[PDB]
């Protein structure tokens, strides 16, 4: 879903 990191989810 929406992780606070670069490669897991866009930069969410």
């Amino acid at each position: 879903g929406c992780c606070s990191d670069k490669r897991c989810a866009w930069r969410c």
